[PDB]
């Protein structure tokens, strides 16, 4: 179906970039219009902090105090004036969607400051991370704060997971939890063609029901994944999202490839 269709149909804003590694082959539609991503950069946060540190070292600790945590912390809760691996922090952050594990993820890499440094560096000068968590799910359609392109998104993916730095192990850790999330069902995994495989990483925004995921899907005997990233909003502050959207979005894009 037509995307503008689907715009129409479900009353909603959508900007997509689909990357097959394979071919170089390109989809776009508003891939150029600023979204907030919201936890969707879990995972290029994620991706950073394993491009520095071995998997072989994840067993690194980090003490974490109540001053750490945010809102929906659903791991850290529980490591309260405690110690966590590296290892524990991302598979909250990546799995559950934890708040505080994202935040302490940030700090890891040296702060906000150093994961805008390091965009710079793979050439991404739009995503624009200006919060912590949970304030950057603050969206306004007003403010570029904390928001990305389709497409400037895509490309980060790419160049830090699907064709980065990471290492072996690394990347299929990394991976791994992508596809086991249990959370992004009803997103691009419910549009996308039974045989394929789907590592995404969905969000959600507090406001105008900012509904996101980004995936690495493995179409069956492809071993290149097709970069996918939908990024979704509504006109009201206050309209909830259908998640139906996603999916169908997905299962449009499918098609071309
Ligand atoms: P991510 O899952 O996108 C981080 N988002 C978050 O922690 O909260 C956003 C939220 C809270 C309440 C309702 C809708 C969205």
């Amino acid at each position: 179906k037509e995307l503008n269709d689907l715009e129409k149909k479900y009353n909603a804003h959508i900007g997509v970039y689909a990357l097959d590694t394979k071919s170089g082959k390109e989809v776009k539609f508003n891939s150029d219009k600023r979204f907030a991503y919201a936890s969707t950069s879990k995972a290029i946060n994620s991706a950073i902090l394993l491009e520095q540190v071995p998997y072989n070292k994840l067993n690194k600790k980090v003490h974490i105090n109540k001053d750490d945590i945010v809102a929906y912390s659903p791991i850290l809760e529980k490591y309260v004036g405690k110690d966590i691996t590296l290892k524990a922090l991302i598979e909250a952050s990546m799995t559950y969607s934890d708040n505080t594990a994202n935040n302490k993820i940030i700090k890891e890499i040296g702060g906000i400051k150093k994961v805008k440094q390091r965009l710079k560096e793979l050439g991404d000068k739009v995503t624009n991370p200006v919060r912590y968590e949970i304030e950057l799910n603050y969206y306004s359609p007003k403010s570029k704060k904390d928001t990305s392109t389709p497409a400037a998104f895509g490309k980060t993916l790419n160049k830090l997971i699907a064709n980065g730095k990471l290492s072996k192990e690394n990347k299929k850790f990394l991976l791994d939890l992508m596809l086991n999330n249990k959370s992004g069902d009803t997103l691009i995994k419910d549009g996308v063609p039974k045989d394929y495989k789907v590592a995404d990483k969905s969000g959600q925004a507090i406001t105008y029901a900012s509904r996101n995921d980004v995936a690495f899907v493995y179409p069956k005997g492809q071993s290149e994944p097709i970069v996918l990233v939908i990024f979704t909003n509504k006109d009201n502050k206050s309209d909830k999202p259908n998640d139906k959207l996603i999916s169908e979005t997905a299962k449009s894009v499918m098609k071309e490839f």
